[PDB]
């Protein structure tokens, strides 16, 4: 326990971490496999009001909102979640900082959204086991207006630079902070891309984007210290071998373009 760039490396201190299904991975869209069974995600609860406040968390790893009960996310049949937490993974001025990429890409940033399946009454209980935990990832790109849901959260990131740090907000809409489009994306099955580094993850990654202003991605990756004398930059992991396995998309192939 830890940061970024540090040593030992963690298969060190967790050897799940060399496991063969981890996250993240580099998406190949054309690879991707089309499956119709793919409906489009369903969320309740989470448009939160402005109280009670929520706990915001530099745990030197990344700035972590924790979510109430009563966020309800469904990926399908059987397949019914809880949200417990949601974070950022960033780069620094001028440097990219998601994890997943695509196409061998790199975004500006990454927001993951982890949930708890309804099958299991604590996280421990669900760690490595197939299904147990669920994670909802969007991209995080440059855009020439201010994002005022993101602003809610960035504006409070100077009172938690130091690392340990939290302080309240107020309630806010959750899903404001994800893409609109809920019917198109990509999913998989991966680890948690921190230690433990447990499998059996689902990893449902939009193929929509979330944008924020230059200024806004700079206040993400410029705030934050980490442990020790460290600044919080460039928190995410490399991306991961495959081996074998297929991520499935939501949608068919369609071109991104045509002559006239
Ligand atoms: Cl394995
Ligand atoms: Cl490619
Ligand atoms: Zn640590
Ligand atoms: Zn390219
Ligand atoms: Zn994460």
């Amino acid at each position: 326990h830890w940061r970024y760039g540090g040593d030992p490396p963690w298969p060190r201190v967790s050897p799940a971490c060399a496991g063969r299904f981890q996250s993240p991975v580099d998406i190949r869209p054309q690879l991707a496999a089309f499956s119709p069974a793919l409906r489009p995600l369903e969320l309740s609860g989470f448009q939160l009001p402005p109280l009670p406040e929520l706990r915001l968390r530099n745990n030197g790893h990344s700035v972590q909102l924790t979510l109430p009960p009563g966020l309800e996310m469904k990926l399908g049949p059987g397949r019914e979640y809880r949200a417990l937490q949601l974070h950022l993974h960033w780069g620094a001025a001028g440097r990219p900082g998601s994890e997943h990429t695509v196409e061998g890409h790199r975004f500006p940033a990454e927001i993951h959204v982890v949930h708890l399946s309804t099958k299991y009454a604590r996280v421990d209980e669900a760690l490595g086991r197939p299904g147990g935990l669920a994670v909802l990832a969007a991209f995080l790109e440059e855009g020439p207006e201010e994002n005022s849901a993101y602003e809610q959260l960035l504006s409070r990131l100077e009172e938690i630079a130091e690392e340990g740090s939290e302080t309240q907000v107020p309630g806010l809409d959750i899903s404001a902070l994800l893409p609109s489009d809920f019917s198109r994306y990509f999913q998989y099955e991966g680890s948690l891309t921190t230690p433990p580094c447990a499998q059996g993850v689902i990893w449902t990654v939009f193929n929509q984007t979330v944008s924020l202003s230059a200024k806004q991605l700079h206040t993400l990756s410029d705030t934050l210290w980490g442990p020790g004398d460290s600044r919080l930059q460039l928190n995410f992991r490399a991306t991961q071998p495959l081996n074998g396995r297929v991520i499935e998309a939501s949608f068919p192939a369609g071109v991104d373009s045509s002559p006239r």
